[PDB]
């Protein structure tokens, strides 16, 4: 009976990709069939040779630098670096098992334990963990593979699909630096913005300078979002995604948020806040704490005829999505009358 225009806004590696392939999962038919599995294949072996060479190449040039644990293991950080810029690697059966030496020497774990000092993709420690299953010659992704795929395309990709008679046309519209001019020609009829945000990267900086925090990217685009004259009326979903990376890394208690943003020290857990059941408390306040940062900028200013919807996401996680998917869907059709609510 509609058809609803989102636009998924976000710096890169945020989680609009992968958002779009859950619609797909959900609403269209997925990742198709084994010809897409086998051409997407090649994306879960490369990223799994992406990681394991950009954590054994960091060793050296980490300050201090990390040494291997067993330097029996050196012939094989030789091979990785050897075939580092080989096109179109074959993966052949030596690769994977000397990617796993590597990743079970202690040193290379504690160079990946220091990642945020360089540029790892987050899917790293997901498919290294999975080698002995990738390397199997009648291996299969599951969907959650293909999902945790990280394969950084730029430009806008679409989706359009039909839940209970109405229509969702999706916009998955690249935020690395150098697209972002291109936003605002997708703002066509724009029924609401999905702003997603890497709520788990706060103690890294972007790949396009290698020196702005990322959640500070994430923030100074969302007061970009939130204050621009033409969105003053369209209301934004804030995905705070990475949930799942967010609360490992509170709990492995190494990276402190308050190194990076330092009122978190003074920040406690808001009285209204419902974690989730089964949640650390730790992770409850570090996410509120993120979620705050962005509900100021949408306090603060550009408020006059819109809203803020945030919400806690894990973008690789089929059913989380379907279900903040579902409370976009009752938002979006609540949007009309509620605007009424604003002077
Ligand atoms: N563990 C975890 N990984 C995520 C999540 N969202 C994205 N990833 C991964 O982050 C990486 C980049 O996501 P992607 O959608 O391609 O980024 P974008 O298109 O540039 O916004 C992919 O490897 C995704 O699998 C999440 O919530 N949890
Ligand atoms: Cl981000
Ligand atoms: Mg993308």
């Amino acid at each position: 009976r509609a058809t609803h225009r989102l636009l998924l806004l976000g710096a890169g590696e945020s989680g609009k990709s992968t958002i779009v392939k859950q619609m797909r999962i959900l609403h269209v038919n997925g990742f198709n069939g084994d010809s897409e599995k086998a051409t997407k294949v090649q994306d879960i072996k490369n990223n799994l040779k992406e990681a394991i060479e950009t954590i054994v190449a960091a060793m050296s040039n980490l300050v201090p630098p990390v040494e291997l644990a067993n330097p029996e293991n050196q012939f094989r950080v030789d091979y990785i670096l050897s075939v580092m810029n080989v096109p179109d690697f074959d993966f052949p059966p030596e690769f994977y098992e000397h990617a796993k030496a590597l990743w079970e020497d202690e040193g290379v774990r504690a160079c990946y334990e220091r990642s945020n000092e360089y540029q790892l993709i987050d899917c790293a420690q997901y498919f290294l963990d999975k080698i002995d299953v990738i390397k199997q010659a009648d291996y299969v992704p599951s969907d959650q593979d293909l999902l945790r795929c990280c394969v950084l395309t730029s430009g806008i990709f679409e989706t359009k699909f039909q839940v209970d008679k109405v229509n969702f046309h999706m916009f998955d519209v690249g935020g690395q630096r150098d697209e972002r001019r291109k936003w605002i020609q997708s703002f066509n009829d724009v029924t609401a913005i999905i702003f997603v945000v890497a709520s788990s990267s706060y103690n890294m900086v972007i790949r396009e300078d290698n020196q702005t925090n990322r959640l500070q990217e994430a923030l100074n685009l969302f007061k970009s979002i939130w204050n621009n004259r033409w969105l003053r009326t369209i209301s934004v979903i804030l995905f705070l995604n990475k949930q799942d990376l967010l609360a490992e890394k509170v709990l492995a208690g190494k990276s402190k948020i308050e190194d990076y943003f330092p009122e978190f020290a003074r920040y406690t857990t808001p009285e209204d806040a419902t974690p989730e059941p089964g949640e650390d408390p730790r992770v409850t306040r570090a996410k509120y704490f993120i979620r705050d940062e962005f509900l100021r900028i949408s306090t603060a200013s550009g408020d006059g005829r819109h809203y803020c919807y945030p919400h806690f996401t894990c973008a690789v996680d089929t059913e989380n999505i379907r279900r903040v998917f579902n409370d976009c869907r009752d938002i979006i059709q609540r949007m009309h009358l509620r605007q009424y609510e604003l002077l």
